[PDB]
C-alpha cells in the first residue's frame, strides 16, 4: 500500500507497533490465565478472561492492519514479541484474584502505550489516532470489569 | 488415579500447546505481511489456519488442565520452546506458505509423538492429539497445494 | 452382526447410559436447590452439565440400539442401578459441586472400564466412550476448579 | 403463611416428579421404538421429552422461587412415579399407549393443581395451566395416530 | 364498552408501570455501580432484571392504552410515585442485591393488589399482572439466592 | 498510574449526558405509548428506536465514567432533579409528540456539544464517546423532524 | 386393535371448548381472509404502513385460529371450519374493491369488535368449567385487543 | 387496461382457489387422524403456507396492474367448493380431498398460462411459478396413496 | 451463432443503465425526502434502491455470462439516462412521482426486452420478466400512496 | 525419513469408502425421487438425510487421502466400475427402497470395518476417519431398518 | 385425464439434464479434491459451489419428471452409460480442471437448450425448470471460464 | 451557527460524489474483470462497492441531518467525477489499478475533509475519519495484489 506520506506511515508504525506487541502478548498470556485460573469465581473469570483475549486479538489485528495499510511491515513474530514484552501472569495454577492482578498489570502497560499513540498521532494522523482511541475505549472497559472484582 | 498418567499426557501435549499457540502468533504475522498476486485468498486462508491453531491450542491445554496439571504457556516460555521461519517483514505469498508449512511440519512431529506415546498411557488424551492431527494435516494440504505449481 | 460385538457394547455402554441419565435428574435437582454467593454461575454451570449428560446418555443408548440390542433405561431400572450424593433440599454451592463431582467420578469409572473393555472388540463403540469421557473430564474440571484453596 | 408457599409445593411437586419421570421414560420409548412409523414417532417422542423437561423446570422453579426446596432426586422420583413404558423394543403403537398412560396420570395431577391453587395462588395456578395446555396438545399428537 | 373495566385496569396497572419503569432506571444505576467479588455475574444479572422490567412496564402500559386510557409515566410523575433503596454511588454486590430486592418487594405488593383487584373485573388484564408477577418472583429468587446462608 | 483530575473532569462533562439520555428512555416510552393520529404506527415504531438508542447512549456514557473510576448517581430521584420534559401527560397527536421529543433532544445536544468542546483538552477517548453519541442523536433528530418539514 | 386410551378424555370439558371456541375459530379464520382482502386493496397516504400492519393482523389471526381450533380438537371433538361453514357463520364490512386506508381500518376494527364479543363470551363461559381453555381465550383476547388499538389509534382524535 | 383485464380474468380464479385452500387445508390439518397423523398434519401445514403465498402473489399481480380483487369470504365461498370433510377423517381421505381441490386449482392455472401467453408474459410467469409449486405439493400428497 | 449474445446485449443494456441510475437517483430521493410520511417513504425508497441494484447486477451478468462487455461507467450511464428526481429537498408526494417517472421509463425498456428476446433467447427473456415483475410491484407500492 | 506406506495404506483402505459413499449419494437420490407409498414423506426426507451424510463421508475420506499426498480417482466411470446398487430403476414402495439402501450400506460397512482393522497398525489418524464415518453410517442404518422391525 | 404428452415430453427433455447434473456433482467433486497450483483455494471453493448448484438442478429437474407421474432411472450404472467426463483421473492443475469442467457444462447446455426448445410447444411449466437451470449453469460457466481470459 | 452545516456540506459533498461514483464504477469493474484471479477480485470488488455505498449514505445523511440538501443526481455526480475503469473487459491487474486510482482521488477529498472540519465540527470530522479508515484498508487489499 504505497503511499503519499512516508511521515504518516512512519508515525503510525512508531506509535502503533508497541500496541500490536502488547495486545498480541495479552492474547497469549490471557490464555495462560484463562487455563490456569482457580478458586471460587472460576467459571465467571475463566469466561471474562476469554473475552479479554478475544478483544486483545481484535485490537492487535486492527492496529497491525492500520500499519500495513499505510505501506510498512510489522514484525510480530513470537521471538520479537517476547523481546518487547513482559507479563506478570503466573507460570501455573493461581487463584483468580492473582490472575486478575497480573492481567490488569499487563493491561496498565498497554494503556501507557495507547496513550502515547493518542498524543503522538494527534498532530500527524488523525485516522491512525482514531484506531488507538478505539482500542483504548475497549481496553479501559476490560480493565474496569477485571478490577471491579477486587474493590 | 495414577499421577504419572496425567504427567506423561502433559509431557506429550505441552509441545502441542506451545507450537499451536505460536502458530496463532506467527500465522497472524504472515496474514498481515503477505503480498502478491494471491493476496486476498492467502490472507484469508492464513486467518483460518490461525483460528484452527487457537482452537487446537485451547483443546490440548484444557486436556492437560482437566487432567489436573498446570500449563506454562506464557509468552516467555513459548518463545524459548518454539522458533518460526515466517519472515520478519513483507514477503510474497509463496514464501509465507513455505514458512507456515515448515512450522506445521514441526508441529506434526510432536503430534505424531503424542499419538504414538499416548497409545500406552491414555487413549482419551490420544484422541485429542488425533483430532488436532486431522485438522492440521488438512490445513497443510490447503497451503501446500498452492505450490504443486 | 458379530453377536459378541453387540453384547460387549451393551455390557460396557449400559452403565454409562444409566449414570448419564441419572446425572440429568440429579443435576437438575442440584440446579434447583443450589444457594449462596455463587448461585447464578453454578446454577447455569449445572444446567450445562445436565445438557451434556443428556446428550451423552443418548449417544451411548443409540449406539447400543444401532448395534441391535434393547436398552432398559426406565425410571425404575435406573434407580436400581444408580446412587446420588445430591442433597434432598437446599444446599450451598460448594456442597452441590462436591455431590455432582462425586456422581461424575462414578461415571468416570464406568467410562474408563468401557474404554478398556471395548479395545479389542469394537473400536467404534470405544470411540463413543472416549468422546463421552473427554466431555465428562472437562465438566469435572469446571466444577472442581471452584474448590481450589 | 405463606401457607401459600406450602400449597405450591403440595400441588406442584407431583407435577415435577411426573414430568421429570416422563423425560426418562420418554427417552426410553424414543430409543426402543420400532416399526412402520419409526422416524415420525422417534422424533415426536423427542419433542415430548423436551417439553416435559421444560415443564418440570418451570414447576420446580416456581416452588423454589416461593422459598421451599424440592426433592427430585432419582430415588424420590422413582418412589413417587410408575411407568408402563416397556423394558425393551416395542412397536410404535405400544410406545404411544404407554406414553399416553404416563401423560394421563400427569394430567390428573395438573388438574388437581389447577383446582387446588384456585383459592390460594393464581400465579402458581397459572404455571399448572400453562403446563396442562402443552401436555394436552402432546397427548393429541400422540393419540391421533391410533384413531387410527 | 363498560368504562369501569378500563378504569380498573388503569387503577391497578398504573403502579405496576411506575415501579417497573423505575426498576429499569434504578437497576441500571446498580448495574453501573456494583463492585466486589461477584461483579461480572451480578452486573449481568442486573442487566437481565432491567430488560425484564422494561418489557413488563411496556406490557402493563399498553394494556392500559389498549383499553382506551392514557398513562402518565413521564420522569417527573414516576419520581413522585416511586422511591429506591439503590445507593447513590459504588456499592458492594450484596448491598445492591438487597436494595433491588427491596424495590422488587414493593412492586410485588402492587402486582398482588392488581391480581386481587382485577379478579372480578377483567380477567384479561388480570393475566397481564399474573405474567409480570411470575417473572418478577423468579428474578427475585435469582437475586436473593446469592444471599442465602 | 493515571491523572485523577482527567477522570474527574471527564465525569463532569458526561454525567449530564447520562441523565438526559436515561430521561429520554422514560419520556420516549411515555410518548411511544400515548401517541395518536394518522401516523401512529410509523411514529410509535420510530419512538421505540429512539428509546433503544437513548438507552445504549446512557449505558456507554455511564460506563465510560465508571471505567475512569468514578461513580455515577443516576437514581430516579436524581435524574428527575436534573431533567425536565416537554412530553405531554396523556394522549397527544403524533406532531406534538415529535416536537416534544425534539425539544428534549435539543437540550441533550447542548450537553453533548459542551462535552465535545470541553473534552478536547481533557481526554480524547472520552471525547470520542460523546462524538459517537452526538452522531446518533443528530440522526434521530432529523428522522423525527423531517416529518414536520411539511 | 384395540380399543384403548379414550381420545376425548373429558367429554363435558370438550363440549365447553367446542361450544365457546368454535365461534373464535370462524371469526379468526375469516379475519385472515378479509384481512388479506384489505391488505391487497388498501390505497392512500398511509399505504405502506397500513399494508404491513394488516399483514401482521392477518398473521396473528391465523395463529389464534390455529390455537383455538387445536384446543378443541385436542380435547376430542371435531371443528367444522370449511369455507362454506365459515361463510355461513361470519360476515365482513371490508369493501369489495379499492378503499382508502381509513375505511379499511374501520372495516377491520368492526370485524375485530364482533370477534371480541365472542372472546369475552368464551372467557365468561369457560370460567367455571375449564380454566385451561379459558386461558386460550384470554391469550387471544390480549393480542386482539392490542391489534385493535394499533389500527384504531390511527383515527384518533 | 387490456393487460390489467387479462390478469384479472385469469388470476382471479387462482386467488380464490389458493385462499380457499388455506382455509380448507387448515380444516384438513386440524381434523386429520390415523397412522400417519404427524407427517400428514405437518405436510398439510406446508401446503397451506404455500397456498397463502400463491394467493398473495397472484392477488398483488392483479392489483399492481391497476384492478381490484374481491376476495372477501362471502365471494370466495360463492366461487369455490371443497371435498374436505366436515369433521374427523382418516389421513387417506384428507389427502384425496385436498388433491381434489388442488386438481381444480390446476385447471385454472393451466387456463391462466394458455390465456396470458399472447398477452402478458410477466403475469404468465406468476401463473407458471404457482403451478410449479402446486404440482410439487400434489405429488407429495398423492405419492402416499401410490400404495 | 453470435447473434444470441448480441441481442441480449442490445435489449438488456438499457435495463442495466436505467436500474443502475435508479440506485443513484433513488438514493437521492431517499436522502432528500421531507414531510408527514418521511420514515415510511425513506424506508420504501431504500428497498427500491436495493432491488434496483439487484436488477442491474442480474442483467449485466446475464450479458457478460453470454460473452460480451458492458459499459456501465458513470459517464456512459449519465449519457444514457435522465431523472425527474429534484436536486434538493422535496415533499414525499413529489419524490414518489419523480421515481415513478424513472420506473415508467425502465418499464418501456423491460417490455421491449421481453418482446425483443421472445424469438431469440428465452433465457435472457426470463431475466427481463423477473426484473419486470419486481419493478411492477415497486411501482404499485409507490403509486398506491397517491391514489388518495 | 518420511514414509510412503502410511499414505499408500490410507489410499488402499479409504478409496473403497469414497466410491461407496459417493455412489450412495447418487443411488440414495434415486430412491429419494422414486419412493412411493404410505410413508412417503418421512422416507423421502430420511433418504435426503442419508445422502447429505454420505456426501460428507465421501468428502471426508477423499480429502484424507489427498491430504496425505495421493490422488483419488472418483470419476463417474470409475465409481460405476467399483460399485453396485440394489436400488430399483423406477418407482418402488418405501419398504423396498429401505431394503435396497440398507443393502448398499451393509456393503459399505464391510469396507469401513476392513479400513478400521487395516489401519490399526499403520495410521490411527486415518483409522479415526473410518471410525467417525462408521458411527454415522451404523446409525443411518438403524434409522432405516427400524421401520421394518414391524 | 392429464395429457400423456406433457409427462412424456418432460421425461424426454429433462432426463438427460438430470444425468448430466448428477454426473457433474460426482466429477465436480473429483475436480475439487484433485485440483492443484497457484489458485488452489479459490478454485477448490468455486468447484464446491458448482457441485452444490448441480445437485440442486438435478433434484429440480428429476422432481419435475416425477411430479408429472413418470419414474426416472438415475442409478450410478445408468448415469455412467449415459454420460462422460474430461475431468482427469488424478492430480491436475487448476487450469485443466477448469477446462474439463467447462467441457462437461457445455454438453449439459446443449441438452438444456434442446429442452427449452422442445418444451416450448408442450409444457411451459417444465420449460421454466430448464430455463432456470440454464440461467444458473450459464453463470457458473462464466465464473469458471473468466479465469482463462488470462 | 449555520456555518457548521455549511462546512459539512462543503467538505462532505465531494465525499458523497466520489463514493457514490465508486459504487457504479466498482460494479463496472466487478462485471468486466477477467484473468487468473477472477473470482477473488470479482468478490473483492463487490465488497469495495458495498463499503462505498455505505460510506456515501453516511456522509450524505450527515449533511442532511445538519439541515442541508445534497444534489447527488446521476447528472451532477457525473459532472463532478472521473473514472479510469475501462469501458469493457479488462485483466484483473488493470481493474485494480483503475479502482485504486479512483480510491486515491477519494482519499484527497477525505483528507481535505478531515483537515477542513478540524476547527469547525468534530462530529462531521469523525464521519470522514471513519470513512477514511475503511477506504485505506480497501486500497491495501487491492494494491497488495500488485506488490508482485
Ligand atoms: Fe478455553
Ligand atoms: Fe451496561
Amino acid at each position: 500500500a504505497l503511499t503519499a506520506d512516508p511521515e504518516v506511515a512512519a508515525a503510525a508504525a512508531q506509535f502503533l507497533t508497541p500496541v500490536v506487541h502488547k495486545m498480541q502478548a495479552l492474547v497469549v498470556n490471557g490464555k495462560q490465565a484463562h487455563w490456569n485460573v482457580r478458586g471460587s469465581n472460576f467459571i465467571a473469570i475463566h469466561e471474562l478472561l476469554d473475552s479479554v483475549v478475544a478483544h486483545a486479538q481484535d485490537y492487535a489485528d486492527t492496529a497491525a492492519e492500520r500499519i500495513v495499510a499505510l505501506g510498512l511491515p510489522i514484525d510480530s513474530r513470537v521471538s520479537t514479541m517476547a523481546e518487547k514484552t513482559s507479563t506478570a501472569v503466573p507460570a501455573g495454577f493461581a487463584q483468580w484474584q492473582d490472575e486478575i492482578k497480573a492481567i490488569v498489570s499487563d493491561i496498565d502497560a498497554a494503556l501507557v502505550d495507547l496513550q502515547a499513540a493518542i498524543d503522538g498521532l494527534d498532530e500527524v494522523d488523525l485516522t491512525s489516532q482514531d484506531v488507538a482511541i478505539e482500542i483504548k475505549r475497549g481496553v479501559d472497559k476490560d480493565r474496569w470489569f477485571l478490577l471491579a472484582h477486587l474493590a
